[PDB]
């Protein structure tokens, strides 16, 4: 039996709003935000981890091309074989490529493995998001209602299901009988609702919001 609402940031998993800047690296925030909430759900403690160490080491083995682009599953992949990812504190962000700078020394979490959700479902991603956590998610950025948005439940006619935005589902409810995917983004706190958005749910995957769903686990064995 599945809540009705859920919010990720009343369970002390979600870390303070980023902001990306002009490197394109939304992939890497939407990847690290998953992993802080199971970070917290492990060891109690919430941390920022590093952005900037996926945008300048998980690169061309990962598919992934920094500030100009890349995605979540890949960067898991990279936190796995690497056996660790630094905290945002002790290597910070500095929206561009460099060269990388990981350190075992300041490693904030490990991840051991993801988990992709189907195309389109957004029934399986609600229950994910109830009992996983946090999931990232690509959504359909590229239209001006989406950048303005302010306030409400974001419903956007010319949206489509590809994506090319990274973002995170830290949770779900109903405004007004619109139901919503509540979505942390990372283009700071001038973004919408001190950068979150509620996005359509359950409008036959709008803004292809349940197009490449996926979250990392902290697991021993
Ligand atoms: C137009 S579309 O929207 O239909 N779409 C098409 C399909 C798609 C999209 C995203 C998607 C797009 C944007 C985002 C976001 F913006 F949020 F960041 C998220 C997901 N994923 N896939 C699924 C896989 O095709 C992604 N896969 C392909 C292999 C590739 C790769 C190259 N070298 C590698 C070395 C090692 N490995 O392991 C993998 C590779 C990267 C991973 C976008």
């Amino acid at each position: 039996i599945l809540p009705d609402s859920v919010d990720w940031r009343e369970k002390g998993c979600v870390t303070e709003v980023k902001y990306q800047g002009s490197c394109g690296a939304s992939w890497a925030f939407s990847a690290v935000g998953a992993l802080e909430a199971q970070l917290k759900l492990k060891t109690g403690k919430l941390v920022s981890l590093s952005a900037q160490n996926l945008v300048d080491c998980s690169t061309e083995k990962y598919g992934n091309k920094g500030c100009n682009g890349g995605f979540m599953t890949t960067a898991f992949q990279y936190i796995i074989d690497n056996k660790g990812i630094d905290s945002d504190a002790s290597y910070p962000y500095k929206a561009m490529d460099q060269k990388c700078q990981y350190d075992s020394k300041y490693r904030a979490a490990t991840c051991s493995k993801y988990t992709e959700l189907p195309y389109g479902r957004e029934d399986v991603l609600k229950e994910a998001v109830a009992n996983k956590g946090p999931v990232s998610v690509g959504v359909d950025a590229r239209h001006p209602s989406f950048f303005l948005y302010r306030s409400g439940v974001y419903y956007e006619p010319s949206c489509t299901q590809n994506v090319n935005h990274g973002v995170l589902v830290v949770g779900y409810g109903d405004l007004n009988g619109k139901e919503y995917w509540l979505v942390k983004n990372s283009w700071g706190h001038n973004f919408g609702e001190e950068g979150y958005i509620r996005m359509a749910r359950n409008k036959g995957n709008h803004c292809g919001i349940a197009s490449f769903p996926s979250y990392p686990e902290i697991l021993q064995g």
